[PDB]
C-alpha cells in the first residue's frame, strides 16, 4: 500500500505497511474517577459490559469512530480516551511492545521456545502455563503503558506443505487433534480460563483461514487463492478454529491474507458469520482484525473490490471489525459517503473492540490484573519454564547410547553454524530476553573442555572452516555438530524452496564422521531437512532435532547431551525426502493423494516412505508397553456428560496400557495414540490419524505409571464429501505411538452418528 | 397434527393440537441449595448465566433434552428440575394460567383492553405501565406454581387488512413507527428494562413474519405462501421486529405458521439468522419459538419437508429453538437417528431457554421478583390502570354537542348486541378478569334512568326486537346504541368475510334515528367497520368508536359519555368503505397500488376514501394549533448530523434530525387531553411511487384548560426520515418534505434534506 515504485502483490512476500501501521505507542488508561468520561456509563464498573462499551460509543464522532477502527487507534483525545495498540505479539513471547533501552525495568521479557519444540513435548499443562506467564507478563507491560491487552497469537495454521517459511511458528502438521490440543491450551492461558468474566488478555486465533505458504513459486500469500474442498476446510483446514471459538472462547481471531475459492478471507461471510459466529460461538462480542493489511489485498491484488472504499466496505460487512492497516482509518469515510456502509456497521466494530477493553479492566483500576508491575515479570521468568519446554521438547531421533555423553567425555568439539547460537534460539517474532544461553558458553558452564569451530556458515559454498573443524575434531573426545536451519532460511515472507540441508553442512559432517571419533549431530530449525545421509551413515551415532530452544536453549540441549535431563520430545511435523517438494505444486491444497502428482500430504495421506515420522522419537531407556470392544456412539452420546460442555467432547472410550521402565535410566515418557479403519466411512481411507497424546512423569526402571487416553466422540468421526462430521460404524484400530507398540481393535456399531452439519457455502 | 378425521391444514384455520401441547402443568422451582443440583454450577448465583445453563444442559439424556425441546416441557424428575411451560399468554393479561377457582387468591388476573384501544391513547407511558403490571402480576402467579416467566407477546403484526380476525390484538396498521413504539414500551415493560442482567419475564414478539390473516378466500394460515418484495419486507412487515430485536432487546421472539416467497418462517434462516441476529443484534442467547405448531406445518400442509423428523430437523438447524407442539419432542429423536441433527444443535437450543431462565432468577430463590405474591395482584389491579387505558383510548369520530350527554338527559334508552357486554369486552386471550362492569350496569350506576333493549344480535337477521326498541327510544331523554363486531364475528382461525356492519344493525340504527331523540352510537370491536351510513345521517348525532375496553369498560365508556373524562383517542386503523376488501385479492401482499385492482394498502398508500381516516379523532373542546419555532435553516445535511456525536441513545439512527415544535391552545368550552399523529410527506425524495404520508411520531398531552395554552414537541429521528430502495435498503433521501400535524393538517412545515444519500440499513441478500 505504501509502495514509492509499482508493486506486484501478487509475487512480493511482505507488504508495504505505512509508518502508522507500524509505529509504537506509548499507552495508559482513561482517568474514570476525573477525566471526562467520569459521568458516563463507561465509568460504572457495576454496568454491563456492553452497555458500558456503547456508552461510550455513543460519544464519538463518525470520524472519531472510523479513525479508532485501525490497530493503532489514537483514541479520542477530547474524551481523555488515550490512543490503543491492537497489534500485539505473543507467539512465544512478548513482542512489539515498548521496551525500555535502560534502567533495568521492561528491557525484556521471557523468551520461550517456538511452538514447533514446545509443543514436541506433549505436555499440555506445559503450554497453558506458558500462556499464563506471557499474559501475566502483558499485564505487568500494559500497566506501565508498554502493551496492549489483546494479542495477535496463536499461529495455529496446519503445518501442510514441509517448505513453509512460518512452519515454525506452528503446533505442527496435524490441524485437527495436536493444533487444536495447542489452540485450547494456550488460548485459556492467554484469557484466564474460559471466557472468564474479568478476561486477562484478548486472544486472537489466526491466520483464518486456508493459509500456509508465504510466497511459493513467487505466489505471494497476498494474492494467493487457495482452492479447497468442502471436506478438506472442515476436516483440515478449520477444525483448530472450531476448537478456538467453541471450547476456547477466544476473544478474537485474525482473518488472512489469502482468498479461499475465490473470497478473501476478510471479506468472507462465510467464514466470518455462518462458521465463526453461526457453528462455532466465537463470543457475541468478540471481535475479527485483520492480517496486516489483509483489508488492502481485498482490493490488491485480489481484485475482489475495485478501490479501497470498497475493499473496507465489503470486509465490515462481511465480519471483519479491526483494519491491521490504513485502509478502513483512511477509506471508510469514503465508503460512508458512497452510502456503502451506514454508522451502524462502523459503530459495532468499535463497540465490539471496546467490550473486550471494559471485560479486560481498561476502565477499572481496581481490576485484580492492574496491579502486576515488573517484578511479576522478573518472577515468572525466573520459574525457568522457558528452560523447562525446550528440555521437555527436544526430540532424540537416532542414537546407539552415545548420548547421554559418558563420564570419558572430557573434550568435545563444538562445530556448526549453531554452535554459537544466540538470537538464532529465538526463532522470530521475538523482543528482547534477559540472557541468551548459548551451546558453546553451556558446554563450558557443564565443565568441557570445548574445542569450538564455525566449520561452514548455514547456506555457505566455502570449505576454508573444514580444515580447522576437522583438526579441532582429531584432538577431542567426542564431536558436538549444531547446524541445520535458521530464518535467514525459513522466514515470515519467504517460504524454503527445498528441505535439504542448506549450504554444504553434509559435506562437513561426512568428513567429521570419517575421523574416527563419536559424532553427536543436532539439527536445529523449526521445518525439517532431510537426513536420511545421516540416517544411513554408521558413523553418526547420535542424531538430535533442537528446534528454536529459546533463552536457556544451550543448556536445555546440554542438559540432555550430558543426560542431565533425559529427553522425550516427538516430532510434530514429518521429515520428507528432498524430492517431496519437486513431485508437486505446494499450493495445490488436497491433501488426499490423487494418483497423478500429488501424494498425499501429512501423516495422515502421504504415501511416500518419510526420513523420520511424524511422532518420532526416542529415550535414554526403554520401556514395555501393555493393554490394560463394540461401541454404539448413538448410545454413548444418548448419555449424560458430566464435566464435558459439549456432547462431541466425551469419550467413546478409553485407552489405558501400562507403561513399565524396562531399562536402567530414569526417564519421562510421550505417547502418540492413532487410529486406522479401512471400511468405516467414505473412501479414501487415510494412514491413520491422531486421536490423542500424553507426557508422563519421569518413571523409574522396573516401574509403571499408567497412560490413560479418552478417546473423544469428536476424534472417531470423519468428515464426508459436503464436509459434514459423522462418526461412522465399522471396524477400527488403534495404534500406540509410531512403533505401534500396542494395537487395539474395536468396533463401531448402530446407525451414523452426526457430530457436524457443515453449512452451505452462501 | 392430533385430527380424529381427515383434516385439510390448507383450508382449515385452526391446528389439531395434541393434549399435551394444551395441558396445565402445575410449575415450582429448583431446590438451589438442597437438590439434586446444588452442586452444579447452574446453582451458583456468582457464576455467568450462559455458564450456569450449560452446566445443567451437561446433565441431561438426550432424550430429556429433546422432551424438553416442546413448550410443555417436563423437566428432569431425578434432577429436582420441575416442568416447565414455555407457552404463557400476556397480551393484555394474564392467560394460560393456573387460575384457582376457589380460595379467594390467584381466581383472576387484571383485564385490559385489547392492545388495538390501548394504542388509540398513543400515550407511551401507559403501554410501558400496562407491560409493567402484567409482568408484576405474572411474577406473582410464577411465585404460586401458576404461570411461566416467559410470554407469547406482544402480537406487532401490521393490521394490513382490515378484516384479519385478529388485528383486534395489536397496535395498529402502522407497522414502522406506531407498532414499532408499542413494540418498546410493551417489551422494556415485560422485561423490566432494556436487557436488564435481572429479567423480569422474557419478551416473546411476533409473529415472524408475513402473518396478518387467519383463512381468507378459505387458505388458512397454516399452509399459507405469502409473496412479498424485498422493499415491503424492509419496509412493512419487519420494521417491528428491527425495533424489537435492536432497541427493545427482546429475549425470544415467535415464528409464524405460513411461508415468505417459498420458504416457512420458522425454517427461514434468513430470518432467523441473517435478519434477526446478524442485522439487528438479537441477543446471542435469546431463543425462538415456533407458533403452536408451525413446525408441524412445515411438513402439512406445507410440503417444505416430507415428514415430521425433516420438518423438525429443518426448523431446528435454521434457529427455532422451542416448539409450541410436540413434532420436536416426538419426532427429533427420530432426527438424530437419521443423522439430520446432531446432539450439539438441540442442545444449544435447550441451553437457550435456560440461559434466560437462569437471567430470570429461576434458581436464585433472593431475586428480586422471587417474592412478589397475590397482594401485588391486588394492588396493582387496584391502581385501575386497565380502566384508564379504556378512557384514554376511546376515540370520538363524530359530535355535534350531543356528548358529553347534558343534564337535561335523565332517561336513556340503551340498546344494542353491546349494550350488556361483559365477557365481549375482553375480546379474546383472557382470563378470569375480578369483575367485569357493563355498559349497562354503568349507566344504572351514573344515575340514569335506564330502559334496555337488546334490539337486534351482532348478526341479527330478524326485526321482531325492532319494535321493542324503537318503544324505549319513545319513552327516553337519549338513545346509546351499542353495537358493532365482537369475538363471533372476528376471531383467531376465522377472518371476517366483509367489512360492513354485521346483520341487520345498521337498519335497526336507522329506525332509531326516525324517532326524533338524540341519538348517539357506540362502534364497538378491534376491526373497524364501515360507518358511512351513520356518518352521512344528520339524525345521529355522535359516532363513537370504543374497542375492546376490558374489565372496567362500561365505567369508561360512560365517564366519557356523561363528560367526567373528556375522549382523546384516534384510530390506528382506517376504516375503509366496504368495497375495499372485494376490489382485489386480500393476499396481495403488495402495499403499492399497481393500477389495475390494487388501490394500495393502509393510510400509506390507499388511494380511495377512508369513511374515516387513520388518525381520527375528535374531542369535547377545539384546539387552535400553530407553529412555535424551527431552526434558522430548514435544510437538513443528514450525513453531517449522522457525524456528530449521539449521547443518550444507543443507536445513531434515534438521533432527531430535528424537533416538531408547536402551541396548542384549548380554544373552547371544555378542558380536555389533547393528542397528535404528525405525518411526513414528499413529492420528490427517494424512489418513486410516492407514498401518501407517513407517521414519523405521536405524543399525548395533560389536561389543557379552556384558554390555556401547551407545548407539543415531537422529534424526527433519522430512522423515521429514511425510505426504503427497490433491494429493502434504508436510506435517507435528500429532496423536499413536508410534515403535517394530525389528519386536519392544521399545523405544515415545509423542509429539505441536503447532501449525500446516507444509507441506514444495508438489507441483507436472501441466502
Ligand atoms: C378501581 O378499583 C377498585 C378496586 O378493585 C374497583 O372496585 C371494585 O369494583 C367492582 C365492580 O363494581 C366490585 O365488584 C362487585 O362487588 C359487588 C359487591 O361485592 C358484587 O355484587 C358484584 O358482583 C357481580 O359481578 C360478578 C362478577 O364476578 C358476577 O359474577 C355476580 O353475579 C355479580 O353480578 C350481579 O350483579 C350485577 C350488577 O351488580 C348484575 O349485572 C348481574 O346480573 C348479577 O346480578 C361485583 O363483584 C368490587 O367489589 C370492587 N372492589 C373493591 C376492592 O372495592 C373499582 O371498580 C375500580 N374503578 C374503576 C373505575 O375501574
Ligand atoms: C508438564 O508441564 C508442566 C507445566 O510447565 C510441568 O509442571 C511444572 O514443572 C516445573 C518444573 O519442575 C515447575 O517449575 C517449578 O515451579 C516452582 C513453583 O511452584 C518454582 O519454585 C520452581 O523454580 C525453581 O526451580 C527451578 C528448577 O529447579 C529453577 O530453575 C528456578 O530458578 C527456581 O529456583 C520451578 O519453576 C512448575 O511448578 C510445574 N508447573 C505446574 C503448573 O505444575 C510438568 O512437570 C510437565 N509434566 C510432565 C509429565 O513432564
Ligand atoms: C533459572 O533462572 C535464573 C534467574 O533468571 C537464571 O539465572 C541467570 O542466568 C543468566 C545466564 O547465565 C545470568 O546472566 C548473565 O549474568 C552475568 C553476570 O551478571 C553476565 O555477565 C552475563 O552477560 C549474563 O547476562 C543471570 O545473571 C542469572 N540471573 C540470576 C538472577 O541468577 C538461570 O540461568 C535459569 N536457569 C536455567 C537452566 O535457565
Ligand atoms: C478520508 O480520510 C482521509 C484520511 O484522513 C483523507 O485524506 C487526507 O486528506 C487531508 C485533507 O485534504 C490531508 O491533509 C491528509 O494528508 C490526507 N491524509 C491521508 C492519510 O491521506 C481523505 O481526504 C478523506 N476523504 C474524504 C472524502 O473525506
Ligand atoms: C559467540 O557469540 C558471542 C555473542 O554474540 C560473542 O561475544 C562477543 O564477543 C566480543 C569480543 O570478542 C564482545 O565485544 C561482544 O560484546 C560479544 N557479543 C555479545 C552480544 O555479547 C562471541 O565472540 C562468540 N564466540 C565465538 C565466535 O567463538
Ligand atoms: C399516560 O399514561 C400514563 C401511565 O399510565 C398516565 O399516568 C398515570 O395516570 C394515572 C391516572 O391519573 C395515575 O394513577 C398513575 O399513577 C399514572 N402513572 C404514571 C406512571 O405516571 C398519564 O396520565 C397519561 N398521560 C396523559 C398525557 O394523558
Ligand atoms: C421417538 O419418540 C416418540 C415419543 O416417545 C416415540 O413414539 C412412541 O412410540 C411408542 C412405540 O413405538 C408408541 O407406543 C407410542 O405411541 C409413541 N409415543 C408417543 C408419545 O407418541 C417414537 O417411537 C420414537 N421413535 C424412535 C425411532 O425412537
Ligand atoms: C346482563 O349480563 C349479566 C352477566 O351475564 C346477566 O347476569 C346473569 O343473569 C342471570 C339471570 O338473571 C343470573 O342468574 C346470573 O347469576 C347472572 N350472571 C352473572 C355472571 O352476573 C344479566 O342477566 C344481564 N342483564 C340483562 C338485563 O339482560
Ligand atoms: O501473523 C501476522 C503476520 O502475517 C504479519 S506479517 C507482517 C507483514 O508486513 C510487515 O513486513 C510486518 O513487519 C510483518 O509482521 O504481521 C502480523 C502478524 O501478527
Ligand atoms: O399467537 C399464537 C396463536 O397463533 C396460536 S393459535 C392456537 C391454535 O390452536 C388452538 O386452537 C389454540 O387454542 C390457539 O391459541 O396460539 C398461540 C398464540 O401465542
Ligand atoms: C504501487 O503499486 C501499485 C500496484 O500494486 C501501483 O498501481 C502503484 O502505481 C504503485 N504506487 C506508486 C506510488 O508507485
Ligand atoms: C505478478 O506476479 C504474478 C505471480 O508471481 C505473475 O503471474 C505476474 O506475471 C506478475 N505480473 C506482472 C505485471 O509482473
Ligand atoms: C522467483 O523470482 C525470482 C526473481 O525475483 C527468481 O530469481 C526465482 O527464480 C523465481 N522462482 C521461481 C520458482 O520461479
Ligand atoms: C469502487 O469500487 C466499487 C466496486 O467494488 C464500485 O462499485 C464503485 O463505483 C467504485 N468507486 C469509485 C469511486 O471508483
Ligand atoms: C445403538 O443404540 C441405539 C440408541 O441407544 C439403539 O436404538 C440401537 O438399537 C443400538 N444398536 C446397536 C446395534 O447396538
Ligand atoms: C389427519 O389429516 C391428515 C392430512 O392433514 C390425513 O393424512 C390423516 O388421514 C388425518 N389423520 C387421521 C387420524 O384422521
Ligand atoms: C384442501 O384445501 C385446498 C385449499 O382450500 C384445496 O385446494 C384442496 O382441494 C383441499 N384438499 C382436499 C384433499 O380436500
Ligand atoms: C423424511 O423426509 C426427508 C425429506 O424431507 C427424507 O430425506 C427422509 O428420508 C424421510 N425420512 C423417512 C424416514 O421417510
Ligand atoms: C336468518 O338466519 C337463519 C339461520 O341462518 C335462517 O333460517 C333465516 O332464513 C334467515 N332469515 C333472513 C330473513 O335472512
Ligand atoms: C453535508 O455534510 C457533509 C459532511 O459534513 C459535507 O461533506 C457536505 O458538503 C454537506 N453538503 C451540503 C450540501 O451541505
Ligand atoms: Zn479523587
Ligand atoms: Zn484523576
Ligand atoms: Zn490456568
Ligand atoms: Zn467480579
Ligand atoms: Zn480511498
Ligand atoms: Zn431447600
Ligand atoms: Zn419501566
Ligand atoms: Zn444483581
Ligand atoms: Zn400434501
Ligand atoms: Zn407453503
Ligand atoms: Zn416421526
Ligand atoms: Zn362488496
Amino acid at each position: 500500500q505504501n509502495n514509492q515504485t509499482y508493486a506486484n502483490y501478487s509475487a512480493q512476500g511482505q507488504p508495504d505497511l505505512y509508518p502508522e501501521t507500524l509505529a509504537t505507542l506509548t499507552l495508559s488508561f482513561p482517568d474514570c474517577e476525573h477525566g471526562p468520561l467520569k459521568n458516563n456509563l463507561v465509568c460504572d464498573s457495576s454496568a454491563g459490559y456492553v452497555e458500558r462499551a456503547q456508552a461510550l460509543i455513543s460519544l464519538f464522532t463518525l470520524e472519531e469512530l472510523i479513525l479508532n477502527t485501525q490497530n493503532s487507534g489514537p483514541g479520542v483525545p477530547r474524551l481523555g480516551l488515550p490512543n490503543y495498540q491492537v497489534w500485539n505479539e505473543a507467539l512465544h513471547g512478548l513482542d512489539r511492545a515498548n521496551f525500555a533501552t535502560k534502567g533495568g525495568q521492561f528491557e525484556w521479557a521471557t523468551s520461550f521456545p517456538m511452538p514447533i519444540l514446545t509443543t514436541a513435548a506433549l505436555n499440555r499443562t506445559l503450554i497453558h502455563q506458558i500462556a499464563d506467564i506471557i499474559s501475566t507478563q502483558a499485564r505487568a507491560f500494559s500497566n506501565s503503558g508498554r502493551y496492549g491487552l489483546d494479542v495477535y497469537a496463536p499461529n495455529v495454521n496446519g503445518f501442510r506443505s514441509p517448505l513453509w517459511g512460518r512452519g515454525q511458528e506452528t503446533p505442527g502438521e496435524d490441524a485437527f487433534f495436536l493444533s487444536s490440543a495447542y489452540t485450547y491450551e494456550y488460548i485459556t492461558g492467554i484469557q484466564g480460563g474460559v471466557d472468564p468474566e474479568h478476561l486477562k488478555v484478548a486472544a486472537t486465533v489466526k491466520h483464518f483461514a486456508g493459509y500456509d505458504l508465504e510466497n511459493w513459486n513467487n505466489q505471494s500469500r497476498l494474492g494467493f487463492d487457495a482452492i479447497i474442498t468442502q471436506q478438506d476446510l472442515s476436516e483440515y483446514y478449520t477444525p483448530q478454529f472450531l476448537a478456538a471459538a467453541r471450547y476456547a472462547k477466544s476473544r478474537s481471531l485474525m482473518c488472512a491474507y489469502n482468498s479461499v475459492n475465490g473470497v478473501p478471507s476478510c471479506a468472507n461471510s462465510f467464514f466470518l458469520q455462518t462458521l465463526l459466529r453461526e457453528s462455532w460461538g466465537f463470543p457475541e462480542w468478540g471481535y475479527v482484525s485483520s492480517d496486516c493489511d489483509a483489508v488492502y489485498n481485498v482490493f490488491n491484488p485480489h481484485d475482489y473490490a475495485s478501490n479501497q472504499s470498497s475493499a473496507a466496505a465489503s470486509s465490515l460487512r462481511a465480519g471483519t471489525d479491526i483494519d491491521c492497516g490504513q485502509t478502513y482509518p483512511w477509506h471508510l469515510n469514503e465508503s460512508f459517503v458512497a452510502g456503502e456502509v451506514s454508522r451502524g456497521e462502523i459503530e459495532r466494530s468499535v463497540t465490539r473492540l471496546y467490550a473486550n477493553l471494559v471485560r479486560l479492566g481498561y476502565f477499572d483500576k481496581k481490576n485484580q490484573y492492574r496491579s502486576l508491575g515488573w517484578k511479576d515479570v522478573v518472577k515468572t521468568d525466573a520459574w525457568n519454564i522457558s528452560y523447562e519446554a525446550a528440555v521437555e521438547g527436544i526430540v532424540l531421533l537416532k542414537n546407539d547410547g552415545t548420548l547421554p555423553l559418558s563420564k570419558k567425555v572430557r573434550s568435545i568439539a563444538l562445530i556448526g553454524p549453531w554452535a554459537n547460537a544466540t538470537t538464532q534460539m529465538q526463532g522470530n517474532y521475538y523482543g528482547p530476553a534477559p540472557y541468551l544461553i548459548s551451546p558453546l558458553e553451556a558446554a563450558k558452564k557443564a565443565g568441557y573442555h570445548v574445542n569450538f569451530e564455525l566449520g561452514t556458515e548455514i547456506a555457505g559454498n566455502s570449505t576454508t572452516g573444514f580444515a580447522k573443524a576437522i583438526a579441532a575434531a582429531k584432538k577431542s573426545d567426542a564431536i558436538i555438530y549444531l547446524g541445520g536451519i535458521d530464518n535467514t532460511i525459513e522466514q515470515e515472507g519467504a517460504d524454503r524452496t527445498d528441505i535439504a540441508w542448506p549450504g554444504n553442512q553434509l559435506d562437513l559432517i561426512k568428513q567429521l564422521s570419517e575421523v574416527g571419533k563419536p559424532l553427536v549431530v543436532l539439527q536445529m530449525g523449526g521445518g525439517q531437512v532431510d537426513s536420511s545421509s545421516l540416517k544411513s551413515n554408521k558413523k553418526v551415532n547420535s542424531l538430535v532435532w533442537g528446534g528454536y530452544p529459546g533463552q536457556s536453549g544451550g543448556v536445555a540441549l546440554f542438559d540432555i547431551l550430558s543426560g542431565k535431563r533425559a529427553p522425550a520430545g516427538r516430532l510434530v511435523t514429518t521429515q520428507y525426502p528432498a524430492e517431496y517438494v519437486h513431485q508437486f505444486p505446494q499450493n495445490d491444497m488436497n491433501l488426499r493423494p490423487d494418483g497423478k502428482s500429488n501424494p498425499g500430504q501429512t501423516y495422515i495421506w502421504y504415501t511416500g516412505k518419510p526420513v523420520y515420522e511424524f511422532g518420532s522419537g526416542l529415550f535414554y531407556t526403554t520401556f514395555k508397553e501393555t493393554l490394560a470392544l463394540k461401541f454404539n456412539t448413538s448410545s454413548i452420546l444418548s448419555a449424560p456428560h458430566p464435566g464435558y460442555t459439549y456432547s462431541e467432547q466425551i469419550p467413546v472410550f478409553t485407552f489405558e496400557a501400562n507403561i513399565k521402565n524396562s531399562g536402567k535410566t530414569e526417564s519421562p515418557y510421550t505417547a502418540m495414540l492413532f487410529v486406522r479403519t479401512s471400511n468405516a466411512g467414505p473412501a479414501p481411507y487415510p494412514n491413520k490419524w491422531l486421536v490423542g497424546f500424553d507426557r508422563l512423569a519421569d518413571i523409574k526402571p522396573g516401574h509403571s505409571s499408567k497412560l490413560s487416553i479418552p478417546i473423544p466422540v469428536s476424534a472417531l468421526a470423519r468428515v464426508d464429501s459436503h464436509g459434514n462430521r459423522i462418526v461412522y460404524p465399522g471396524k477400527y484400530e488403534l495404534a500406540l505411538n509410531t512403533d505401534e507398540s500396542v494395537k487395539l481393535e474395536f468396533e463401531l456399531v448402530g446407525e451414523e452418528v452426526t457430530i457436524e452439519n457443515w453449512p452451505l457455502e452462501e
